[PDB]
C-alpha cells in the first residue's frame, strides 16, 4: 500500500491521457500496476482509475491498448470489490462492446470478467441483459478454444436460468443451433456439460425445444450417453427428456435408441427413469422407432425394469408406456406381444393394476393389456393371472364415478381402456365365460348409451364377441340392448355402426 494507496493519486494522472499514445504507454504500464496485488488492491480502492481504465478502453482503437486494459479489468476481476467498480465504471455495456472485437486475447478478458460479475456482483445479469451482451455472447459460439467456450457458455446458463425473455433472446440469435453444434464438435467435458445446461434450461422453453429438436439436439445429446462424466450423461438425459415429445419426426434415432435400451440396465435410477421417459415419448406414433428399440432387445430389457422398478412409478409408468407403444402398429408387434409372456411379464402388468398403483400407471396398464391380449398365446396366460375380474372392477367403479378427473385421468378413458382390453380378451372363448360370469353383459349396455363414441365402439365389440355364444345373445336381447343398437346403426363412427349390426344379426 505504501507505493498503492499513497501511489493511487499519482496513478490517476499516472492514467488518465488526452493525447492518443500516451495513454496507451500508460495503460500498459496500468496493466503492470494489475499484475501486482499491491497496486491492484489500491486500483480496486479508489474508484477514480476504474472509471479511466474503462473509458480509454472503449476510446482506444489499438489493440494492444485494448489488451492492457482488459487484463487490468480482469485483474480487479478477482477482487469483490473490483467487481463493484466496474460495475460503478459501467465497464458491462463496454465490456458487451468487445464482444464483438477480433482479437482473441482481449475477448478472453472480457467474457471472464463478464463471467465474474455474473457470479458476485449483484445485478449483474440486469446490467449484461440491457447491454445485449446475450446476442454477443451467442455470436461467440462460433469461435475454437474450449476454455473460451466453457466460459461463454456458462455466462448463457446463469442469464438464461429463470429468464424467459432471456431463452427467447438465445432463440432470436440462433443460439440452439449452435449450442447443439458445440455438442457435436468438441470432446472437453466442462465445455459439453456446461453447454447441456444451457440446453437442458432452454429444453423446457415451448418455443426453444422445437428448434433444438431440428438443430439435431436428439442425436447431437445421443453421442454423449456413453460418456464416464456422470453429470454429462444426466443432464443429455434431462435435456433429452424435455424435447422426446417434439422428436417424433427425427430419424437417424438409431444410435440413440440402441443406448437408450442399455441404460435400461443402469443402476442410477435417475437414468433409469430418463431413458424409460425419452424411449416412451419416441415409440410413440413411430412405427420406425418401434422396429429399431425391439431389435435391440428393447421388450426384454422394459420388461427387466419394471420387475426392478416395483413400486416407484416414475419408473413404471413410462416404461409400462412403451411397451404399449411396442406391442401396437408396428411390424414386429406380434413378437413383441410374446416377448412380453417369454421375459415373464405378464405376472406384473397384471399385478400393476392393483393397489398402490395410481390411476395414470393403471390407464397405461390397462392400455398394454389390450395389445398383449392381440395375441391368441396370451389369452390364457392373462386370464389365469386375474385381469379379467379386475378389468371388470376397474370398469364398473370408474362407470359409476362417471354417472355420479381423478389423478389426472378422466374415468371415462378408464371406462375406455378397460372396455377395449376385455373386447380383445373376449375373442377367446375361456374369456367370454368369465366375462359372462361376471354379469357384465348390463354395463356393456347401459355403455351403448354412452355420449363418446369410442366408449360406444368398444361396448358394441365385446357385446359382438360375446353374442356369438347362444346363450349370451339371449341376454343381451334380454337386456333391451336391440333399441339403442339400432340408433348405433346410424352412427358417424364406423365402427360403432358395424359391431351394432353384427350383435343384431347374432341376436335371432
Amino acid at each position: 500500500a505504501e507505493l498503492a494507496t499513497r501511489a493511487i493519486p499519482e496513478l490517476t494522472k499516472l492514467l488518465n491521457d488526452e493525447d492518443q499514445v500516451v495513454v496507451n504507454k500508460a495503460a500498459v504500464m496500468v496493466h503492470q500496476l494489475s499484475k501486482k496485488e499491491a497496486s491492484r488492491h489500491a486500483i480496486m480502492r479508489s474508484p477514480q482509475m476504474v472509471s479511466a481504465i474503462v473509458r480509454t478502453m472503449q476510446n482506444t482503437n489499438d489493440v494492444e491498448t485494448a489488451r492492457c486494459t482488459a487484463g487490468t479489468l480482469h485483474n480487479l476481476s478477482h477482487h469483490r470489490e473490483g467487481l463493484l467498480a466496474i460495475f460503478k465504471s459501467g465497464g458491462i455495456p463496454a465490456l458487451v462492446k468487445m464482444l464483438g472485437s477480433p482479437v482473441d486475447s482481449v475477448l478472453f478478458y472480457a467474457i471472464t470478467t463478464l463471467h465474474n460479475l455474473l457470479l458476485h456482483q449483484e445485478g449483474a445479469k440486469m446490467a449484461v441483459r440491457l447491454a445485449g451482451g446475450l446476442q454477443k455472447m451467442v455470436a461467440l459460439l462460433n469461435k475454437t478454444n474450449v476454455k473460451f467456450l466453457a466460459i461463454t457458455t456458462d455466462c448463457l446458463q446463469i442469464l438464461a436460468y429463470g429468464n424467459q425473455e432471456s431463452k427467447l433472446i438465445i432463440l432470436a440469435s440462433g443460439g440452439p443451433q449452435a449450442l447443439v453444434n458445440i455438442m457435436r464438435t468438441y470432446t472437453y467435458e466442462k465445455l459439453l456439460w456446461t453447454t447441456s445446461r444451457v440446453l437442458k434450461v432452454l429444453s423446457v422453453c415451448s418455443s426453444n425445444k422445437p428448434a433444438i429438436v431440428e438443430a439435431g439436439g436428439m442425436q447431437a445429446l445421443g453421442l454423449h450417453l456413453t460418456d464416464p462424466s456422470q453429470r454429462l450423461v444426466q443432464n443429455c438425459l434431462w435435456t433429452l427428456r424435455n424435447l422426446s415429445d417434439a422428436a417424433t419426426k427425427q430419424e437417424g434415432m438409431e444410435g440413440l435408441l440402441g443406448t437408450l435400451v442399455q441404460l435400461l440396465g443402469s443402476d442410477d435410477i435417475n437414468v433409469v427413469t430418463c431413458a424409460a421417459g425419452i424411449l416412451s415419448n419416441l415409440t410413440c406414433n413411430n412405427y420406425k422407432n418401434k422396429m429399431m428399440v425391439c431389435q435391440v432387445g428393447g421388450i426384454e430389457a422394459l420388461v427387466r425394469t419394471v420387475l426392478r422398478a416395483g413400486d416407484r412409478e416414475d419408473i413404471t409408468e413410462p416404461a409400462i408406456c412403451a411397451l404399449r407403444h411396442l406391442t401396437s402398429r408396428h411390424q414386429e408387434a406380434e413378437m413383441a406381444q410374446n416377448a412380453v409372456r417369454l421375459h415373464y411379464g405378464l405376472p406384473v402388468v397384471v399385478k400393476l393394476l392393483h393397489p398402490p398403483s395410481h390411476w395414470p400407471l393403471i390407464k397405461a396398464t390397462v392400455g398394454l393389456i389390450r395389445n398383449l391380449a392381440l395375441c391368441p398365446a396370451n389369452h390364457a396366460p392373462l386370464r389365469e393371472q386375474g385381469a379379467i375380474p379386475r378389468l371388470v372392477q376397474l370398469l364398473v367403479r370408474a362407470h359409476q364415478d362417471t354417472q355420479r378427473f381423478v389423478e389426472g385421468v378422466r374415468m371415462e378413458e378408464i371406462v375406455e381402456g378397460c372396455t377395449g382390453a376385455l373386447h380383445i380378451l373376449a375373442r377367446d372363448v375361456h374369456n367370454r365365460i368369465v366375462i359372462r360370469g361376471l354379469n357384465t353383459i348390463p354395463l356393456f349396455v347401459q355403455l351403448l348409451y354412452s355420449p363418446i363414441e369410442n366408449i360406444q365402439r368398444v361396448a358394441a365389440g365385446v357385446l359382438c364377441e360375446l353374442a356369438q355364444d347362444k346363450e349370451a345373445a339371449e341376454a343381451i336381447e334380454a337386456e333391451g340392448a336391440t333399441a339403442p343398437l339400432t340408433e348405433l346403426l346410424h352412427s358417424r363412427n364406423e365402427g360403432v355402426a358395424t359391431y351394432a349390426a353384427a350383435v343384431l344379426f347374432r341376436m335371432s
